[PDB]
């Protein structure tokens, strides 16, 4: 299940959790997304509760892509323990993003 972040939920999704946390930045109007779109929701079902997911508008939420410093959409971050701890910039295949999940279970 990916859970929509907000900016009231965040800090209970990210900063709450021992486990990691993808994090998928979108907006309705981006093409390249809808590519990754199907993909995070898969892995939500592969990892079960292992991995949580999650997605932030940036339409709806410009200031926290901000502060993270998202300059362009598709973006995943991956968050241990509250920090940023990988950035992954453009749509890649499932195999390719199971393998950079891999090294932070």
């Amino acid at each position: 299940s990916v859970i929509e972040i907000n900016d009231e939920n965040f800090d209970e999704v990210i900063k709450k959790s021992d486990k990691v946390v993808v994090v998928d930045f979108w907006a309705e109007w981006c093409g390249p997304c809808r590519m990754i779109a199907p993909i995070i929701e898969e892995l939500a079902e592969e990892y079960a509760g292992k991995v949580v997911f999650g997605k932030v508008n940036v339409d709806e939420n410009p200031e926290i892509a901000a502060k993270y410093g998202i300059m362009s959409i598709p973006t995943l971050l991956f968050f241990k323990n509250g920090k940023v701890v990988d950035q992954l910039v453009g749509a890649r295949p499932k195999e390719a993003l199971k393998e950079r999940i891999k090294k932070y279970l």
